[PDB]
């Protein structure tokens, strides 16, 4: 009942030279992820991709950060470097790509709000 307690793999196709990855979900919904979740894959982009468990406990001003982080292992997006003294959290390049995806589309929306402010069109 342990593999069956975990949420579903967003993960259809996993990147390869020939192909994009395909992910279940859709970005204009963040791939159905709730925004804890969101905010979390973000934190792990901003910080290389890798980064100390202990860190997301005392960082992203989560209640269960460790739970958060257990659904974006589930979803296929990052996953555990346990090595000598510590764990290591690391994304997986579909979630790099989900989160880079994500930063995009996040970025031309403040570009576009940004402009809005003064005419300055080229």
């Amino acid at each position: 009942s342990h593999m069956s307690a975990m949420a579903e793999s967003k993960v259809l196709v996993k990147g390869t030279p020939f192909n994009k990855p395909v992910i279940k979900g859709k970005l204009e919904n963040n791939y159905d992820m709730s925004q804890d979740e969101v905010s979390l894959l973000l934190f792990l982009k901003t910080h290389g991709g890798k980064i100390p468990l202990y860190r997301i406990k005392n960082e992203t001003g989560l209640k269960d950060p460790e739970s958060v982080l257990k659904n974006l292992m589930d979803y296929g997006f990052a996953l555990e470097d346990k090595e000598r003294l510590g764990e290591k959290i690391v994304l997986t390049s579909e979630g790099e790509f989900v989160a880079q995806a994500i930063r995009v589309r996040d970025e031309e929306l403040r570009l576009k709000e940004m402009k809005q402010k003064k005419n300055v069109n080229r």
